[PDB]
């Protein structure tokens, strides 16, 4: 109500929207979309890229998670979720910005295989400790206290990449390598706003694995 959103069940770039709406208490219509069969209304709203999630507010659209989230801290600004200082903000930015990166690996790491799943599980982990040592460092969350932008942008290395490493057979997020960030991802995956906004388990994985 007010605001309606655009989405499908199983992407993250979904879920992310999902998490700050309810950080902010803002209430939604979402609207679940068949990408196979695109409703008339998602063609008219996202032209440009014709993907979810798209936001509407007030019959106004607004694509591209990360554009979205912006938009959302901007628009609800109580419980910020970036800080006011430019610098730490250009900091968010930037680990945001990384997530580009980080996407590319966690893409080449879901279609390897043979000796290129080796290769590309290698490349993640070394992608996920520059994160982990100059972007988390020892803070509980990106957000240093609680969660930002920026942990709402990575959350997906919990629920998503588990259910993928399980698909795969390797894992690369654990603890013996990453601890601290495998100890970040654990946490917020037991955060009540996440673990009530994301897919059960069982349902992840069996979707990962068919996409395959
Ligand atoms: N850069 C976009 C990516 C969103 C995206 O890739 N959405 C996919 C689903 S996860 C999609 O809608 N694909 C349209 C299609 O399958 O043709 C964002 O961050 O919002």
């Amino acid at each position: 109500a007010e605001v309606k959103l655009y989405g499908f069940w199983p992407s993250p770039f979904s879920h992310r929207i999902i998490w700050a709406l309810k950080l902010k208490g803002v209430e939604y219509e979402y609207i679940e979309e068949d990408l196979s069969n695109k409703s008339e209304s998602l063609l008219k709203y996202n032209p440009v890229y014709k993907k979810i999630p798209v936001l509407v507010h007030g019959d106004k659209p607004i694509a591209e998670s990360l554009v979205i989230l912006e938009y959302i801290e901007e628009t609800w600004p109580e419980n910020p979720l970036l800080p006011k200082d430019p610098y730490e903000r250009a900091m968010a930015r930037f680990w945001i910005q990384y997530g580009v990166d980080t996407v590319a690996a966690l893409r080449a790491f879901y279609l390897g295989s043979g000796e290129e799943l080796e290769k590309a599980a290698k490349e993640l982990s070394e992608c996920l400790k520059i994160l982990e040592e100059q972007g988390l460092g020892d803070k509980k969350f990106f957000g240093g206290e609680s969660m930002n932008l920026v942990d709402i942008s990575y959350g997906a290395l919990g629920y998503w990449l588990a259910a993928v490493e399980e698909a795969k057979g390797v894992t690369v997020l654990k603890p013996s390598t990453l601890p601290r960030l495998h100890a970040w991802a654990k946490n917020l995956d037991e955060l009540p706003v996440v673990k009530e906004n994301i897919p059960a388990s069982d349902k992840m994985l069996a979707y990962v694995t068919a996409a395959m």
